[PDB]
């Protein structure tokens, strides 16, 4: 969670993949995996996330997190 | 399979990373970040999160995602 290639170091990588595991438990929870899917449907027409297409579709249409 | 070292690939940090950085705005919403922290509060103490202590406590009390 930064824009600045500069913070993109292996331990913040690490950090980041902890506390995704640990949100993504959340994120499945009933109620919440709904209002999740309301705000994809409108963050996904953001101009503001320049290179995240991508990403935006993998989570809407419920693609895995990572590629196995 | 998050926690298999197998995927831990440079492609995968990359796209946790980014879907991180979405999943970080959804938890600023109001209501969603109330029941975030109560979510994290419950699940400290469940033996899957062991070696996540560091991470909880930085979630918990507000510190940054990654250190910068
Ligand atoms: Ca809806």
């Amino acid at each position: 969670s930064m824009t600045n290639n500069k913070y993109y170091t292996e331990e913040n990588k690490k950090k980041v993949w902890k506390k995704h595991m640990i949100v993504d438990k959340f994120l499945e929870q009933p109620g919440i995996s709904e209002a999740y899917l309301n705000y994809l449907q409108e963050e996904i027409h953001n101009d503001e996330w320049i290179g995240f297409e991508n990403e935006f579709f993998e989570e809407l249409t419920g693609k895995p997190v990572i590629n196995v």
